[PDB]
């Protein structure tokens, strides 16, 4: 019968859940990664981004699985004002 009962609980959490939350049009519309969300300045390197090809296999995995900016949220090279979330 379907997969075995999933761990839909995890008590490890505590206050990092609940509270005033109201999604919007559900998560972004993927199924077509191209240029429907990523937009700003012409394609280049560093200033803009990098222009990879198939992330999750060669784009990233080290500065995220071992040290993700979410932990030491303070260093960050550029774009430090994005800390307010006013994005
Ligand atoms: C799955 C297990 C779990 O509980 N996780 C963490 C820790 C708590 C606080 C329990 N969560 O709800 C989050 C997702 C933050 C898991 O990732
Ligand atoms: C409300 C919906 C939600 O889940 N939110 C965030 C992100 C996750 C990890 C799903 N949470 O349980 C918290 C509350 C941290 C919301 O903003
Ligand atoms: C984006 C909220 C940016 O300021 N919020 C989100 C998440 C990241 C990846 C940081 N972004 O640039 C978008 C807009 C997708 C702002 O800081
Ligand atoms: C299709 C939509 C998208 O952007 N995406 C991401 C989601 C995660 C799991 C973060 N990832 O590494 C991929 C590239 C799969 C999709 O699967
Ligand atoms: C370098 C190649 C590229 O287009 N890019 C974008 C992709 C997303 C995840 C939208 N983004 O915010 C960056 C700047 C990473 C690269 O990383
Ligand atoms: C945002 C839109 C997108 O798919 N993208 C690419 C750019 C690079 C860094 C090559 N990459 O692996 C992602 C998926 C982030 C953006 O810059
Ligand atoms: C660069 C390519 C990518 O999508 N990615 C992950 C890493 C974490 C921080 C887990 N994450 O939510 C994104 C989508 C940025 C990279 O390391
Ligand atoms: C940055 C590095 C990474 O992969 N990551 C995870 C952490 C949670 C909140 C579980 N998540 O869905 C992302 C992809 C953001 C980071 O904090
Ligand atoms: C530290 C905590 C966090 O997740 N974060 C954002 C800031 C930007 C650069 C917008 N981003 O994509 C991450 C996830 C690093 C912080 O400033």
């Amino acid at each position: 019968m379907n997969l075995e009962p999933p761990k839909a609980e995890c008590r490890s959490a505590t206050r990092v859940m609940g509270g005033p939350c109201t999604p919007r049009k559900g998560p972004p519309k993927c199924k077509q990664r191209q240029t429907r969300q990523c937009k700003s300045k012409p394609p280049k390197k560093g200033v803009q981004g990098c222009g990879d090809d198939i992330p999750g296999m060669e784009g990233c995995g080290t500065d995220i699985t071992v040290i993700c900016p979410w932990e030491a949220c303070n260093h960050c090279e550029l774009h430090e004002l994005a800390q307010y979330g006013i994005c």
